[PDB]
């Protein structure tokens, strides 16, 4: 979908890439990191950041690490890091939806040393989970068509101006991401 209707979405993604999406490496391997605001960034949990991670080849100290849980105490599989540099990240929290959102023409932004500035269109992003009695989804990962093979863990799922989730895995036919909501970063 290189077509005109994709204009604004692609723009937002290109922008987000530049200002906020960074290449990273931990003892665990190469990951795609998203900076949220100030010294805040998110990684996939299974990247298990140490006291020091590599950011675009500059080595940086990690002052605070905190795995995240939704309001129900479930594990979201996202680690939220606090970095030791003067540089501040453009705050993009304003593009994270009020509450977890599906999408119709989403694209996945991947940015690791081994796979730089890669945009992958993933089409429909869906919610796949259970229903707490009466309704409303508890236990929730988003998922989309993604026939590849584990990695690149870290991706950013974007639609039209919305930061929608963080890619945290796949199964060779589908990919799953931790749905994001503004609340998770209120501090």
């Amino acid at each position: 979908p290189r077509g005109s209707h994709m204009g604004p979405s692609l723009d937002f993604a290109l922008s987000l890439l530049r200002r906020n999406v960074r290449q990273v490496q931990t003892d665990q391997g190469h990951f795609t990191m998203l900076g949220v605001r100030d010294r805040l960034a998110v990684l996939p949990r299974h990247s298990q950041p140490g006291k020091t991670i590599w950011i675009e080849h500059k080595l940086v100290n990690v002052l605070d690490a905190v795995e995240l849980v939704d309001e129900q105490g479930v594990n979201l599989e996202l680690t939220l890091i606090t970095l030791d540099t003067n540089e501040k990240f453009r705050d993009i929290t304003k593009f994270i939806p009020e509450n977890i959102s599906t999408a119709s023409d989403a694209t996945l932004v991947i940015n690791t040393e081994h796979m730089p500035s890669m945009f992958v269109p993933v089409g429909d992003v869906v919610q796949y989970g259970f229903l707490n009695l009466s309704g409303k989804p508890t236990h929730r990962t988003m998922m989309y068509n993604f026939p590849t093979k584990a990695g690149q863990c870290g991706g950013v799922v974007t639609s039209v101006g919305k930061i929608i989730g963080i890619h945290i895995g796949g199964n060779g036919r589908q990919g799953f991401c931790a749905g994001l909501k503004r609340s998770y970063f209120a501090s």
